[PDB]
């Protein structure tokens, strides 16, 4: 049985549903192909998905990244995002340390209150892993009924797969949980009378999970490990980023912008060789002389605090400041 209410928001729960915040549960009940069309921008906060990569209420995204690249933080950051009314985190597979270090230093007071967190460290038994996203998709369900927003935070389904695979191990004794990955990324989406938005997390570089999660999602928002070094954070990668439902989602002003952008880093992108090697001669491409005039103030335009959360009037304004 999965715990479901507003009440569990600010709650600290496990892959069965038991309180892990030093303190007893609160009274709260018990409990296809495609889905309603995506047709309203969900803004995240985060220039860099804002920008060029626009999310939809009730999209399925993925967050593909390597270790050690500030995906914490961005998830953090997620959690803040102006367009939703509360979130579900669930983290499966991680080590204590870390899953406390996130929940007590990483995300703020602020936002623990607008969160249902659901964990399943590494520790934990494979079965638990796998019960924590069933769980979790459950409780954002229950709040999608209610007329909300909900966005559906998931760390990882790569840790998912590896608790699944363990399942599956032991099924002889005595064995739809090994179908159910494709089931529970369908059960997120636009409803009537709410929504679930949903960004699932996959490692790399594991390989064939990622393939398996990009022809099931809507999107994918890329971190790069070169980024995360240069100290770029959100280390996202835009060049690589994408949003299958950006054009339907944003303003051509928007649109217009977000092409501008893009086109000045493919453009600094490839001659950035002759840049670091002092080769660079202007006057002889305009075009890419314009790239690289800009190319700083983009930088500094992706790059964000992670207490900074910049709404949709203020991010068009950023741009056209800096590339208009």
């Amino acid at each position: 049985q999965v715990p479901v209410g507003e009440a569990l928001l600010g709650r600290v729960i496990d892959g069965f549903g038991r309180p892990l915040d030093g303190r007893e549960l609160p009274d709260v009940c018990w409990k296809a192909m495609v889905r309603q069309p995506i047709t309203q921008p969900l803004m995240t906060g985060i220039r860099a998905i804002d920008s060029v990569a626009t999310c939809g209420e009730g999209q399925r995204v993925g967050i593909f990244s390597a270790p050690g690249v500030g995906k914490s933080t961005l998830l953090a950051m997620l959690c803040n995002a102006p367009d939703a009314d509360s979130n579900v985190l669930v983290l499966i597979g991680e080590r204590g340390r870390e899953v406390r270090e996130f929940i007590d230093f990483t995300l703020s007071e602020e936002t623990r209150k607008r969160c249902v967190i659901v964990v399943a460290t590494s520790d934990r038994p494979a079965l638990e892993r796998v019960r924590a996203l069933f769980v979790a998709t459950t409780i954002a369900e229950f709040f999608r009924d209610n007329g909300k927003r909900v966005v559906l935070l998931a760390d990882s389904l790569t840790r998912y797969a590896r608790a699944a695979r363990e399942i599956a191990l032991a099924a002889g004794e005595t064995a739809g949980v090994f179908s159910a990955l494709p089931r529970l990324l369908e059960r997120t989406g636009m409803g009537e009378k709410g929504s679930i938005t949903a960004f699932y997390t996959v490692l790399v570089e594991n390989e064939p999970l990622a393939d398996e999660v990009r022809s099931l999602l809507d999107g994918h928002i890329v971190l790069s490990r070169r980024l995360a070094e240069r100290g770029h954070y959100p280390a996202i990668d835009v060049l690589a980023t994408l949003s299958r439902v950006f054009p339907v989602v944003t303003s051509h002003e928007h649109r217009q912008l977000a092409a501008i952008l893009r086109r000045c880093l493919a453009l600094y992108q490839e001659v950035e060789l002759l840049i670091r090697i002092g080769e660079y001669q202007r006057g002889v491409d305009t075009d890419t002389d314009k790239a690289i005039d800009t190319y700083p103030d983009i930088c500094t335009f992706l790059r964000q605090s992670k207490d900074e959360v910049c709404g949709p009037e203020l991010l068009i304004e950023k741009l056209h400041q800096i590339l208009t």
